[PDB]
């Protein structure tokens, strides 16, 4: 008689939901994500020293006091040398990761961005995809990296989870091993 | 403080070191309360393909993968079909917690009101105007037109669960402010 609790979709009813994409929405493309920072110096360190990601655009907004860091996995001399040119470039690539600075957050004891995953949740992570996790979590070890998630701990093999300087959460995974983990 | 200098923000920077080689940024993930919903408005609104979903039944969640990518692309055999899926640059994941769509109270926060973090993550298309049209003509929820507020040209728009979704034109800042 009552209605059953929802459960997952089935594969079928999952397809269902998915329409084909519309011919305007045809050169879109999800070009980044925004975190905000509360110390540029730091996540700066840590994106580019840690993770190898290229800085390949900074913009600063006086009057509004905040700062935008565009970080990509990109060749640093694909960047062009024109200022216009340079934008255009920098805002058009795929996954790109926006850092924003408010002004004075690095001096605020009381002050904290949120992860998203203790209450109240919604974003959980960015992940990495990368050869072997295994040699890159060591890696991470020997630089005093935060782990979230250990490769061999938890139920998951092969798969981590690490921390950047604001505790947001990064998946480190190895693409060509997850079939046999799953 | 006030801002970084240019010289400050690449002194803090340091060149990628060959065992970051290959390392390639491939997911954003975001909780989201209603599957049904957030399937039809990625792919049916943003265009998005879902390539990918996985099923956790002990753990009960699921895993949605939806990034712009030809579905024909998508390999047929199931072990080369998860590793393309997750090697793909620019995919976004959709966690969805079953049961959720049941609770009228629950609901996933947005991280633009307190306790900030992740603000959004953003879409570049080849016209904010006729996007943002369409966008309006199909109910779409907005934060902001693309002439509203301050930056001309740019607009944020909401999915089912209320996350911001930039849209912008690379080729169009020298109007934005
Ligand atoms: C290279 C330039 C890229 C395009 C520039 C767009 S910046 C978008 C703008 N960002 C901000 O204001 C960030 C600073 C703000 N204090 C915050 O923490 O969110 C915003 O959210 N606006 C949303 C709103 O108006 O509500
Ligand atoms: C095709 C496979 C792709 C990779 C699968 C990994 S899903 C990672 C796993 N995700 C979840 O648990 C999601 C459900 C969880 N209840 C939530 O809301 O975050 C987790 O955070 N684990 C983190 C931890 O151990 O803390
Ligand atoms: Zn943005
Ligand atoms: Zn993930």
């Amino acid at each position: 008689e009552p209605q059953p609790p929802s459960g997952g979709l089935t594969d079928e009813a999952a397809l269902s939901c998915c329409s084909d994409a519309d011919p305007s929405t045809k050169d879109f493309l999800l070009q980044e994500t925004m975190l905000r920072v509360k110390d540029p110096k730091k996540s700066l360190d840590f994106y580019t020293r840690v993770l190898g990601m290229t800085l390949i655009q900074k913009c600063d907004f006086p009057i509004m006091k905040f700062s935008l860091y565009f970080l990509a996995y990109e060749d640093k001399n694909d960047i062009p040398k024109e200022k216009d040119e340079k934008i255009a470039w920098a805002l058009s690539r795929k996954a790109t990761l926006e850092l924003t600075h408010n002004w004075g957050t690095e001096d605020d004891e009381t002050q904290s961005y949120h992860n998203g995953n203790s209450d109240p949740r919604g974003f959980g992570h960015i992940g990495i995809a990368v050869p072997d996790v295994y040699s890159a979590c060591k890696r991470f070890e020997e630089l005093g990296v935060k782990f979230v998630k250990k490769p061999d701990d938890g139920k998951m093999k092969g798969l981590a989870f690490i921390q950047d300087p604001d505790g947001y959460w990064i998946q480190i995974l190895n693409p060509n091993k997850m079939a046999t983990l799953m």
